[PDB]
């Protein structure tokens, strides 16, 4: 495993991860209080399976319930006790040990945008009139407003003042707890939106400045106001544009988008697929999250923006297959049986080579998508919903086959 920053300076670890998201949105009620204990049981899978990395769930405490229904999950966390709904604190250092000895590193998403102000029983108690919260302050709408440099979680009146001195270092301190005594190689950070993207890299410089980062900035154009060029820009752009502020990686929601409104021909307009590779790798690129996508358990999960059935192997062919850097949902490769597949499309990912910043050309003249990727070993030739044929239609060299499902809907060949 590579470290290092990018040209640019962009916390993407070396550009050589490959990412599971380890839990999806019911494991507090699937699993009671036993999370923790599975994924210290299977952390030597994980790493068999080909994973350097694990997103957590939110390891702050959240006894949160609301009725649809839901809480615990971690995203209404009312302080940074370990024991909450996922394990205990002695049961995730055991865990984080576990996956770090096998060569996973520990990614902890982290909320601080928000926490569960009005919970009873906490450690964390900042009164009202100080500057700690959002509300604090005149509150018109969801903007900025002079307590919250960014947007509010519902109401907003949960919303932290992270840019308060005192709120700031409340959580610097907490990263870098993180890091010395829960094995942390880095942070996913929740709900980006709702404050400064220069914070995130003040917290990373402080705390853990060669770790990995990532942040979740789901924003389309239509969210920003009329004089705000983002309002007119693309969703790649307005990413890029958080990436570039707080120095991290950010998930590649251009792509998602492309997925659940486009054509699998238009997945070329993902961040991932930009022929500026100051841009495409920076992205996370993914398929569903805890969010957008089905869990087992009630509800089916959240089911925000879910990707449908038929896409599913595309789809994971095409981000492990891609530059940027590919996460895996939990419930894909352990609940829903794509995990055979996966294992052979990250294997084909890192014997031919292919990283955050590897070149990828696609190529016209076929239907669905059709993409040459320069691995650093291998050329990769992938062909997704194609009626391409053979490889030797769009690239020089000798190909063999690596890959073959879904009736050829899913097909890679190999220099
Ligand atoms: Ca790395
Ligand atoms: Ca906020």
């Amino acid at each position: 495993d590579q470290a290092g920053k990018s040209p640019a300076g962009v916390r993407y670890h070396g550009g050589d991860e490959i990412i599971l998201q380890g839990f999806h949105w019911n494991v507090v009620r699937e699993a009671p209080n036993d999370w923790y204990n599975i994924l210290r049981q299977q952390a030597s899978t994980i790493a068999a399976d080909g994973f350097s990395a694990i997103w957590m769930p939110v390891p702050w405490r959240d006894f949160s319930s609301w009725s649809k229904s839901g809480g615990g999950e971690g995203y209404f966390w009312h302080d940074f006790n370990k024991n909450g709904r996922y394990g205990s604190d002695a049961q995730l250092r055991q865990a984080a040990g576990a996956l770090g000895g096998a060569g996973v590193k520990v990614l902890y998403d982290v909320v601080p945008n928000h926490m569960n102000r009005g919970y009873p029983d906490k450690e964390i108690n900042l009164p009202a009139g100080q500057g700690f919260w959002r509300n604090d302050c005149a509150d018109p709408g969801n903007y900025p407003n002079d307590c919250d440099d960014g947007d509010r979680f519902i109401g907003g009146e949960s919303d932290l003042n992270t840019g308060h001195p005192q709120i700031y270092g409340m959580f610097r301190d907490e990263l870098a707890n993180l890091r010395s005594g829960y094995g942390a190689g880095g942070f996913r950070f929740d709900f980006v939106r709702g404050y400064a993207p220069e914070r995130v890299d003040s917290w990373m410089s402080d705390s853990a400045d060669s770790s990995f980062c990532v942040g979740e900035l789901w924003k389309g154009p239509s969210e920003y106001p009329s004089w705000d060029w983002r309002n007119t820009a693309s969703w790649q752009q307005i990413i890029k544009d958080w990436s570039d502020r707080a120095k991290c990686p950010v998930f590649d929601f251009a792509l998602k988008e492309r997925m659940q409104n486009g054509s699998v021909a238009d997945w070329k307009h993902g961040l991932n697929g930009n022929p500026d590779p100051r841009w495409r790798e920076v992205a996370v690129t993914f398929v569903d999250n805890h969010d957008t996508g089905y869990s087992p358990g009630q509800n089916g999960g959240q089911h925000h923006w879910a990707l449908q059935d038929g896409l599913i192997r595309q789809a994971y062919a095409y981000i492990l297959t891609s530059p940027g850097t590919p996460v895996v949902y939990w419930s894909h490769m352990y609940d829903w049986g794509y995990g055979d597949f996966i294992r052979q499309l990250i294997q084909v990912r890192r014997t031919a080579g292919v990283r955050a910043d590897s070149a990828i050309s696609f190529h016209s003249g076929y239907s669905g998508l059709v993409a040459t990727v320069s691995g650093s070993q291998q050329t990769l030739v992938v062909a997704l919903n194609s009626d391409l044929a053979n490889p030797g239609q769009v690239a020089s060299g000798s190909f063999s086959e690596a890959v073959n499902a879904s009736n050829g809907q899913v097909r890679v060949w190999r220099s």
